[PDB]
């Protein structure tokens, strides 16, 4: 699987920190829980060339990274050596609970960010938890608790389209043809459509935006240990977010 092209000396490499007793999540997030979770979507990083392979990797790391990152800019080793920091949003602002008829908000729980990429609303909790076979939209601590499920939430999302955006694993494997609509916007394919996908009612097509430039701080440094370009349209400031 991916251990072939992300070793666990990378991989710590990568998440240097994870394992500081700074970080909340200390000793939460492991590399073997991170293989064992990606064998479950066993697409994921074996998909395309070994430089396509290499970019998923990057471009999954970094924006699970930004998700919980415990970075600051003057941080030892950099804002982007400080990924996996936390478990948990931070001060969230709301129960992250919408109408849904397929998968309503279950009384007394709420639906704000868990796991590596931050995990948020009913209607993602939902249905990832059918995915997965685990009650996620009852039981949502579930993602803040097994290190495994947390990690196949992240990547459930990452290879889960939902019309009308494509999967992340699509996008940046090149499989993704934008639309006539996606080319008018300028969501063109590369690691600012992934953060459009992620998180842009929020972050994109607003100008420079401190959270889409931490994103890609953190791919640029992945891509670098990886020895990869990153590709182009790289942000999503002047991109329209997706439906
Ligand atoms: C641990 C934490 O609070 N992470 C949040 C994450 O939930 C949110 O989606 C992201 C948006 O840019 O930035 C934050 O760092
Ligand atoms: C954000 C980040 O870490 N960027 C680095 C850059 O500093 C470095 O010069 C390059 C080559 O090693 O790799 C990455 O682009
Ligand atoms: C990783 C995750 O759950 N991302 C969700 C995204 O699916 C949703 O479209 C958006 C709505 O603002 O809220 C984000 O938190």
């Amino acid at each position: 699987g991916i251990e072939k092209i992300i070793s666990r000396s990378m991989f710590d490499q990568m998440l240097k920190h994870r394992n500081n007793p700074a970080c909340p999540a200390k000793g939460f997030y492991t590399y073997d829980a991170f293989i064992a979770a990606a064998k479950s979507f066993p697409s994921f990083g074996t998909t395309g060339s070994t430089d396509v392979r290499k970019r998923e990797i990057a471009a999954f790391l970094g924006q699970t990274s930004h998700e919980t990152t415990g970075g600051w800019p003057s941080a030892p080793d950099g804002p982007y050596a400080w990924g996996y920091c936390f478990l948990k949003e931070r001060n969230p602002s709301s129960n992250y609970c919408a109408p849904s008829p397929r998968y309503p908000c279950a009384p007394g729980k709420s639906y704000y960010g868990r796991g590596p990429i931050q995990l948020s609303w009913n209607y993602n909790y939902g249905p990832c938890g059918e995915a997965l076979r685990v009650n996620l939209l009852g039981n949502p601590d579930l993602v803040a608790t097994d290190r495994v499920i947390s990690f196949k939430t992240a990547l459930w999302f990452w290879m889960t389209p939902q019309a009308p955006k494509p999967s992340c694993h699509d996008v940046i494997t090149g499989r993704w043809q934008p639309s006539a609509a996606d080319t008018a916007a300028g969501r063109l394919p590369g690691y600012g459509v992934i953060t459009n996908i992620i998180n842009g009612g929020l972050e994109c097509g607003k100008g420079p935006n401190p959270q889409v430039a931490d994103r890609i701080g953190f791919f640029r440094r992945y891509c670098g240990i990886l020895g990869v370009g990153t590709g182009n349209n790289l942000d999503c400031y002047n991109q329209r977010p997706f439906g």
